[PDB]
């Protein structure tokens, strides 16, 4: 129910181990006044630094004014910190606005259409992102809820995820959590603790060619369904052979135990593990941290189920792109269809209480 | 860290709250009476299992390499987490199998209310599994193998799912906060008081339907609050609305939120007044409803509420005349009833032989 620290030299929500809930949140920008969007962002730092440590923003969820609305909408009130994170994201779209066409990354890559793309515009793209994950999903809504409110004339909210359970993991020491396939998701992932191998795949470096990006990281989110009856009539053995990996204990096919390392020439030459290995993409690696979701039924008599993909890397263009590529004969796709995307620029972290959101952008 | 399955009321009612909820409505798609006990039977033996926290059947893994596995396997490595299923029966079952007149007069059809806009496809159904658990995979993964087993005999028609507090980190003595911010559950029937659930929740044997005794009957409501509406109105109308201040939760006029409430010195139409029993005859309900939120709709707007959950002893003296009492509710500026339905809840699986809806079948 702890706090984690909102300030240091990268933004906390990467790294951080992973929390229970998701609500993303994509926002447009409604205002052409780039005075007015720095002033909110300085306003949303603020709430932030509130938010993290469990306070209320602004003055506080009552006690105020009879005749004025609250500072904080109150449903958090009573509720500990619950290692809420906040995460903010540009997105490519954002730098055709306040001038700033000149200051778009290189690595924040627009991506190519890939085969089985059936991607829902309206849940897709946006200006700026905001993920709030917390360990309660009262504390997460609660944060997305006061920061809409708070820029309301200025941004509006686009689309938005809830995630109800983490299928991601940045802490190998404890138990891997399960995907809805039912196969354990996170066993080789980049620890929060693997300092060398955060600055190698996953923090833009300065030589990288854009200085105010340093220290921040670029984000691929992909809103994947998952065709669940047609999976959960495949024989145990298909379920196995698509993965690489036994369903149980989650180890490589042949081996016992979940962390030894993969053999990937005794796997199916189409087996996802196989497909998406560094050693099968020239190096490539990437943080992944996402959620699953349901969102009611179908209207067809089933449950609706997927997995909200998030993944950071260094640069887009070396880390998803070479790695959803390789996915293209994955045999995980006849059970799985991607319908929403969303690229961002996740600037560096809040460097102490003068510092704020994209000040380094601004 | 689990709660008992058998008894003589099934658990989840008037058991601790638990942290999340998945609700299924499903419709039933056979017209065979013995194909549906069959279900019935089938379905209470994965109850058993995923109750006390093992998988269904022969497993989620270890079988036939080219079987299916019995278990989806989501849960694997988790606990129990208090999980409890809660089925019931919806008045549009008692239409097939020979059933009509077997149909509880106190499962009642509800009236038309004022402002009510309900979408068809999230309401009614001719059965429900009220799923609720600590872990929201948990929950999940029993409404998910549920429809597995019965694929070919019942289909999912709506799904909810809901949260209240995380015990982890809030105190079990503290009230929830609805997301309008008010504390939510002062005055509510508590599972510890077993008179009054034997007065207002549990049917009895005399009340005309000797199959339910020692069931109830359920009204689930899906409430969308208007929370940008809501969130721009003043502190002192928030309260107004209510009739309780918003930080301590203390009635108007009163210090603590549990001082009981001076009904005259809230406004006619504040909430708590109108929903008080002496409001309406002494009709008291047993309120177990979970926060849902969505999403955001088209719109922009946070598609996030309330799903209503009311155990009665007679929906005709419960649900309705508090809900008819709400006509002029201050509170109905900022909620919409967008989803409705009605179920019975059948009594409690006695031992290890007996079965869902034993007692009607
Ligand atoms: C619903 C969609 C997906 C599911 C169910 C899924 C499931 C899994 C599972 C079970 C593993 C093995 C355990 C682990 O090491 O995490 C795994 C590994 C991995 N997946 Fe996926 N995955 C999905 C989508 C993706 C996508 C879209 C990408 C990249 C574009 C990806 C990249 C990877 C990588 C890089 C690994 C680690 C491989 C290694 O280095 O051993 N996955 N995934
Ligand atoms: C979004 C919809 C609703 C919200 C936000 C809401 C909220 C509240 C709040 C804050 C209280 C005061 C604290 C408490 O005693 O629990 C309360 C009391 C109560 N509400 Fe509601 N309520 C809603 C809908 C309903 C409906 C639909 C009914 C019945 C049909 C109902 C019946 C009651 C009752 C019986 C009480 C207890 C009153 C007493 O005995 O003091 N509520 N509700």
């Amino acid at each position: 129910g702890s706090a984690v620290p909102f300030h240091g030299a990268h933004q906390a929500g990467i790294a951080t181990p992973v929390q229970d809930r998701l609500h993303f949140a994509a926002f447009d920008v409604t205002t052409e006044d780039r005075a007015a969007f720095v002033a909110l962002l300085k306003e949303w730092t603020a709430a932030a630094r509130r938010l993290t440590a469990g306070h209320a923003v602004g003055e506080g969820a009552y006690g105020g004014l009879p005749e004025a609305p609250p500072d904080d909408t109150g449903e958090a009130l009573g509720l500990k910190p619950s290692r809420l994170t906040l995460t903010i994201g540009f997105g490519p779209s954002l730098f055709t606005r306040f001038g700033l066409a000149d200051l778009r990354p290189e690595a924040l890559a627009d991506l190519p259409k890939f085969p089985g793309d059936n991607l829902d515009r309206a849940r897709s793209g946006g200006d700026l992102c905001v993920q709030a994950c917390a360990d309660d999903p009262q504390v997460a809504v609660h944060a997305i809820r006061n920061l809409a409110r708070i820029g309301f004339g200025k941004v509006v909210v686009r689309w938005s995820q809830l995630g109800f359970g983490k299928t991601s993991s940045t802490t190998p020491d404890k138990q891997t959590p399960r995907n809805l396939l039912g196969f354990k998701d996170g066993t080789r992932n980049i620890a929060g603790t693997e300092k060398d191998r955060l600055d190698r795949f996953v923090w833009a470096a300065e030589k990288d060619g854009t200085p105010w990006m340093t220290g921040g990281s670029y984000l691929v989110a992909r809103r994947i369904r998952m065709h669940i009856e047609t999976w959960d009539r495949a024989s145990l053995q298909e379920q196995e052979d698509v993965f690489g990996r036994d369903k149980g204990e989650g180890a490589p096919v042949g081996k016992a135990k979940e962390r030894d390392e993969p053999f990937l020439k005794a796997m199916k030459p189409d087996a996802h593990v196989r497909l998406a290995h560094p050693d099968s993409n020239g190096g490539a690696t990437l943080l992944r941290r996402g959620y699953s979701f349901t969102d009611g039924t179908d209207g067809l008599g089933r449950l609706d189920a997927g997995l909200f993909f998030l993944a950071y890397q260094r640069d887009i263009r070396t880390g998803f792109v070479p790695v959803q590529r390789n996915l293209a004969t994955d045999a995980l796709n006849e059970y799985i269809q991607h319908v929403g995307s969303a690229v961002f620029a996740v600037p560096p972290g809040v460097r102490d209480a003068d510092d704020w959101w994209g000040s380094t952008l601004f």
